[PDB]
């Protein structure tokens, strides 16, 4: 292999363009040159629009396969063929930021998958969020123009915290239910492998008989919904903008490929009217305690891509996107969608976008669509119309596979207006703040203080705060004292106290207890125990999860046994957001220069302050309860393995000590048991419920 | 195989939009269906840019192999591999005109060859006429906005015969030599299979020894190089603007593969000064009589597109395209040419056009140029960039066939200006025209008379004769009493009357004596000689020419002898213009009623004025006699065969008429042969050189 | 004012799409709707492609003028006319970020400036630092796509701590002065308000009697040269990434407009060859004390854009734009960016770029350039070439203000290569790490511990130790210790110790002790 121009003609150098030159003297460069001229070009023009929403994402290549048939649903093969696996390429992404953007902000997160069927490609263009801002697709310019950077400057980034997002929610009651969902942990998610994804937008499956049933599709992960805390993510947003994307490619390369459980909700074409709200209105989720969700299915992300630029860039989705035994309803959302992913592609990518690898089916393509800016296909034959002499590319009869378009009953008038059942819009608001646990309400409350204290419009905030009665007297009340306004003392729309199942994120734990992937900091100096160390080590290797090694220096650390090692980073290169927990082994030489170690007693603060499991042994004890120095926080002073809050110690350690059996569960006997049960658990709430993180700095 | 959508969906219609309808009433369409609209979107998105010139052009397939190497020339295997054939596609084109304009207009044409080297791709885009109207790039955008329709109303279509184009040649005496060429023969070509091509650019070709040549290409037609009349031009780009298009496809459609011979000129890197002009000035041929044309190649066209658009519209060259061994040179014309045909397909095609199908090398391709709109190009690997720490494709040495750069000295300042000898403009446009042959000046004199005619402005024709006198006294003469405007008496470029050779049409014959190709009209009408019509019929046939019989109906004709034929088109659909001559067998009541047809006697009267060969048989020669009306144009009266001015006549067939061999040569003895000589001629000359066109009315 | 269509007609509202509908129950959208159709169609196509490089900035509108007229070398008004004011308008920016990236991360920021004189537009397409990576701007390609997030995963963003930023800068010697600016607090700055800008390339002069001279520009902040501290950086880029876009639309916005003096570096045409280096290679500077500075003007912004796509985001600049009395050198790097900045537009903007409002000159402007996608410019008239019969649009003399072409000597051979002085790569290198203060030092070996750190590749990082000992070994050995490889004993480019003014931070003060524009 050797360098060549874009034609094929080989170089002999890539480091001089051709010039007038003397052994003294330069001259200048000449315009004849096509290998410098073709370089320079196909640099400036490297550049495509970026997505006008979802800009920022990360995606890979994996499979999706149905356990169980629905074929009383639909005689859609993706859906029905337990027996065959259909390949997918699946795009994560924010909504507001652009390509540059941080993953880790407080945003929607986008979840959409192109299923590559043998009858066609089918995507569900999802979201980790049921709902959506609003119930017509027309006003989705007004929305996203709202909470995307403010026109004059340009200000905010990836951000909702300004005062035209607020502005918008107060004014649009539709979106309610909405910034509810944008204010709770789920719009700050651990991983993108630690977020449900759904389709938002009610669908419609059509089976062999021709019967028709109304759809909700989830997707729920097998590792559980986690999130960060607020001051983790705008750290991480800017120590490490890819932590997201990194954290996907990583699992992946790994062999810890990301699974989702696929499950759908339906409900017969004659039930369509049965409910207090419109099951075609996107503003509302259809309770499960109503109608259940029906898994059937299970999707892994197993490869990533080859190049980012050609496939991740480049790959385009769409509602317009279905297959035979799927359909549309008249979701006033939905219907302006399928218009949407079409249109945009025109500019984005262009009109033969299609024919892009990455967007290409894996079944035969035959119509008379030609021609258009960089075509690649070449068809031959006289005739490109419908119908011919030659009877050429015939329609597909219904038993031939062709598109069975539902026979649905309209009847109305023409007419800019929704139905009756879309006028409420607070209701379920109240019940998602309802359903969610004291944790997740308190950190919801701390993310309209963060957003409305962003608002510098007094009227933003003080408006928002009316509106937040609406929702819970008691919520307005705080944010009114913590950001400015009056908190009403009464409203129109009284919240009842209804909950319901499966909002909550601790209603999805993983499937079983497990720290697979999670990443685990080993906090090490010169003269470490070298036992502790090797114990904690393997075990987090052998329980899949990643051990990075951080010291003060990153080439050589020196165990209390004269072992050395050569740590992943050093304690200024790295920071605790970038961890799921940490553990410190002992070694009094060690323990001594941390606690003397500014950088490394943060560390430990950090960690504690974002609610992550802190193990420590030997020495490494006392470091730790000097670093927190809360009496709150009690610690091991013999050979017995103590837990408090998510901090594990041990110190005095026994030959015994590491020979416990590792059983990640609730009352483990062993340190590392207790320890991967505590960083299992994700974080240690009890500390934040207790208000201990805000006793420490952080 | 059945119709689908571009993503592979399966459709039962593609007659009906998805709406809302009752077997009495319709309604509105539905925004949902995607499959209409992708429909109206491709459809809506199929245009690209159309070439800012050469616009209007037709290609083929074909292959290129050199029957002698040129390896003391240059050491590029193209050009010296003698048992290796290299794929070529070719597109021939008009200049001015947009992309619906007629094939037959007078305008340069293209000639552009694309060279699948196993070395890289090699590009030759050349014209069909050796010289061009500027000496410097800088002002292609003059002439061509002046040649091109006029800016306030966008008229005249594919025509200098205006104003500007006129007021710029007069204005820039650079393009004396060219406007000359442009009003030869040469500018209307009767098919492109029957033109030359030239570089016309000075490139340059650097052997195994690092030796420099500068050289001249050049292409010639082994069917001689042949042109249309202009009425005849005139009338077939209404008639039909497809001519040119329909006869190369045609050609190689029925085996007949079209040829060139390719030659070169070689100067000495040594005698470069040793001319009068400057050996890189556009604006100059290198006279044949001092730099011998070397021919040592063949190039043949034999296979039609599979797609038009895919491949001839979006087919890329561009003189930047030059592999090892080829390279340029300082001409000022060529410097400027290597900057646009790069940058202009940026907006044409797009930058990923190297990508295209039909512009992609044959060989291998390896480089860090990296992503643009439409990448279908995916690269595994994790570096991009050179130098780096894998040496992943590195340069490739001048031994491994990396580009040599030819290190030319080069002295002297910057400036905007041109040397010396390109100061001359008038005496290679006087040996130009001193080399036509009479009627080559005829036609000439009725090119720059029907142009100026078109010239509204009494200053633009007004000024252009006084410039025809700096080129012949006697031709300003002339045109002045066509057009109007003064004649000058004197000039300060006496023109010498010194000539040169392979200029005039005259000196490139056929390879050898042929019909090959030519379309030959058989005129019939009810009552028919069967016997002539058969013996015709046959031999046009066998002689690999194309008979096209032509009736008062298209349906069925009866010959005397009661035998049927369906011709191919009736008197009225098609027209003389459109085959290369005409035949007549005899039948007396065929005769009769052909001479009652007005259209039938204009066929012959426009045959005639346009001086194709014309034979008759029988009872048609009275019809031929009588419908010329001509004395000068005699004709048989007994059974011996007859030839006057290119009208071969026969008025008593006897047993051994159509006996006779039949040879292709001047003074053949039978009728088949001496009328196959006057079509192997192309025109009679003769014809028009005494005036008898002038006294028809066609 | 009403809501209307783009095509002028009033809507009744922006809520609903025009569907079929009753009381009870809702029905399918309607293709016929134009409005609705016209909203979403203008929305899906609102993005236009980030700048290849730089696609991180922030603009504003300001005012230049020469307090001190530099007729001795130069004709052009822009830097003669003491009395006049010229508009000018300026982006600053990142370079290897896309647009939503932060502001204050470590990398070169961009300093360009258009100047709307009278004369036509000229552009000083600037850095914040004087040198560059790359002798040839063939090379850019490389250098950038090294940078930037690598190809297969598109990781990391805006950084230049990874794997291949680090293994160019050890293969590409030329890069050696560079990279030591890059990690130096320049490369964070405080405030846009509070760093020098640079033309980086040689530019020339030309003045009446047309004598040229070889020049180099600066721009010198009279708030002087402060920077944030990496931790604080980092924290910032996720905390408030628009943390610089905010101070200068504020400081804008609260009166406190940010100047900086203009300066010129001039040496004679005659004098060209008389330095160690090559005066048109830029990664070198022309040291202070050898060339000095000579300051003539000031620019201030003070006023921010009415609305930011259609202003900053699609402002054009070019080295390609320069007015009479002002020229190109042979530098190689400013040699091949001339076709770049011309280039790279028809993609990201269009071929009438020019018209836009932006971009547009504020002196007339006639040629026969006709035509292209979304024109707007109507010309009357039936000739659009020249020559014409009515000498329509002729050129102007060189007495009318035409522009000036230097007729420079030029002799030697077609080949791609550089000339003898452009073979030395440490000197400069060791020259501005010994300038340095000893708290900027500090901040360098942070950077260099930081940066390397994140190389995964045990061979960057463990070249780049290697590396750095052709710099200083002691630097070598501190940082060999902090990231792992084996710092070098010996080197074949001693650093002898010499130091040069106007490097460091430190000699460039605010012009008077003040606090303003700070946040308390
Ligand atoms: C009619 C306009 C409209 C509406 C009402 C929505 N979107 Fe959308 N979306 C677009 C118009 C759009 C778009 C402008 O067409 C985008 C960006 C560019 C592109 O390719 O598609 C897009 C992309 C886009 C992506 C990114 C696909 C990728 O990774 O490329 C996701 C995940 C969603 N959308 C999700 C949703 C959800 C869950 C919605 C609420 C039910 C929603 N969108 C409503
Ligand atoms: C610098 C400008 C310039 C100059 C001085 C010329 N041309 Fe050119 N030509 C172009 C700029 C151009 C172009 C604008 O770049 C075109 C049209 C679009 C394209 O692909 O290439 C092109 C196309 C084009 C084609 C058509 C290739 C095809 O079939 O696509 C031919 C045959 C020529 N040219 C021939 C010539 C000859 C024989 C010239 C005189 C020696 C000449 N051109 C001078
Ligand atoms: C030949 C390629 C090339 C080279 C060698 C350089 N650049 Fe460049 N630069 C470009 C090719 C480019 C570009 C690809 O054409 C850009 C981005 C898109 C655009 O409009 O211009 C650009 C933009 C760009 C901008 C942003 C203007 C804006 O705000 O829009 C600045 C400040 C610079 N460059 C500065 C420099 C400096 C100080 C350089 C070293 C002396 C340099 N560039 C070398």
């Amino acid at each position: 292999a050797r360098l060549t121009t874009d034609y094929g003609v080989k170089q002999t150098t890539a480091d001089d363009w051709l010039r007038i030159v003397s052994d003294d003297k330069i001259g200048p460069s000449l315009l004849e040159d096509p290998f410098a001229r073709e370089r320079i070009m196909r640099f400036d023009h490297e550049r495509i629009p970026e997505r006008v929403v979802h800009a920022r994402g990360s995606g890979a290549f994996g499979k999706f396969k149905v356990y169980e048939s629905a074929s009383d649903l639909t005689m859609a093969p993706v859906l029905t063929d337990t027996s065959r696996e259909t390949p997918v390429f699946v795009r994560f992404s924010t909504v507001l930021g652009s390509r540059g953007s941080a993953d880790t902000v407080r945003d929607v997160r986008g979840f959409a998958v192109k299923f590559y069927t043998e009858e066609g490609n089918w995507d569900l263009v999802g979201n980790n969020i049921p709902v959506f801002f609003i119930q017509d697709a027309i006003k989705f310019p007004d929305v996203i123009h709202a909470g995307k950077p403010e026109p004059h400057n340009e200000v905010p980034q990836a951000q909702s915290a300004h005062n035209n997002f607020w502005d918008f929610q107060f004014n649009h009651t539709e979106a309610t239910h909405m910034f509810t969902w944008a204010m709770s942990d789920r719009a700050i998610p651990r991983s993108l492998r630690m977020m449900q994804g759904f389709g938002v937008n009610t669908y419609t499956l059509i089976n062999a008989q021709g019967k028709r049933h109304f759809v909700k599709f989830h997707w729920t992960p097998e590792l559980g919904v986690h999130s960060l805390v607020w001051d983790e993510a705008l750290k991480l947003a800017g120590q490490d903008p890819d932590f997201h994307r990194k954290d996907l490619w990583e699992a992946i390369e790994n062999g810890a490929y990301p699974k989702w459980k696929f499950g759908i909700q339906a409900i017969a074409e004659e039930d369509e009217h049965k409910f207090d709200f419109d099951i075609l209105d996107a503003t509302k989720i259809w309770p499960e305690d109503l109608v259940p969700v029906r898994y059937i299915g299970e999707m892994e992300l197993n490869r990533n891509p080859d190049e980012f630029f050609p496939q991740t860039e480049q790959i385009a989705f769409c509602t317009s996107h279905v297959v035979n035994g799927i359909g549309f309803s008249d979701d006033p959302l939905l219907q302006g969608r399928n218009f949407s992913y079409f249109d945009t592609q025109i500019s984005r990518l262009g009109v033969n976008f299609q024919e892009l690898p990455i967007n290409r089916p894996v079944c035969p393509v035959m119509n008379f669509n030609r021609d258009g800016a960089m075509r690649h296909t070449i068809s031959r034959g006289t005739v490109n119309y419908y119908p011919n002499r030659f009877d050429a590319c015939p329609p597909a009869s219904l038993k031939e596979g062709g598109y069975l378009e539902y026979a649905q009953k309209v009847a109305g008038i023409k007419a800019r207006a929704r139905s009756a059942k879309f006028k409420e819009h607070f209701s379920q608001a109240q019940l998602f703040y309802n359903s969610m646990s004291p944790i997740e309400k308190q950190h919801m409350i701390n993310a309209f203080g963060f957003e409305l204290d962003h608002c510098e419009d007094p009227v933003v905030y003080g408006r928002m705060v009316q509106r937040l009665a609406d929702i819970d007297l008691g919520l307005a009340q705080t944010i009114a004292e913590m950001v400015g306004g009056e908190a009403p003392t009464t409203t129109n729309h009284p919240n009842h106290g209804r909950k319901t199942i499966n909002l909550s994120q601790t209603e999805f734990p993983p499937a079983t207890p497990t720290i697979k992937s999670r990443r685990v900091a080993i906090i090490i100096a010169d003269g470490y125990d070298n036992v502790a160390y090797d114990a904690a080590y393997a075990a987090i290797s052998a329980n899949q999860a990643i051990p990075l090694v951080i010291g003060p220096r990153r080439s050589k650390v020196t165990a209390a046994n004269g072992s050395t090692v050569q740590p992943h980073h050093h304690l200024e290169g790295f920071r605790s957001t970038m961890v799921d927990a940490i553990f410190i082994p002992g070694g009094a030489k060690a323990a001594e220069t941390l606690s003397k170690n500014g950088r490394a007693l943060h560390w430990i603060r950090e960690a504690f302050g974002h609610l992550k499991a802190i193990g420590a042994t030997g020495e490494a004890v006392d470091l730790v309860a000097k670093a927190i120095a809360l009496p709150q926080v009690t610690v091991s002073s013999e050979a017995e393995v103590h837990e408090s809050y998510g901090v594990v110690t041990l110190k005095k350690v026994k030959p015994e000590s590491f020979t416990d059996a590792v059983k990640i569960a609730k009352g483990a006997a062993g340190f590392l048991g207790e320890f991967f049960y505590a960083i299992a658990q994700h974080r240690n709430w009890d500390r934040e419920l207790d208000g201990l993180h805000s006793m420490i700095a952080y």
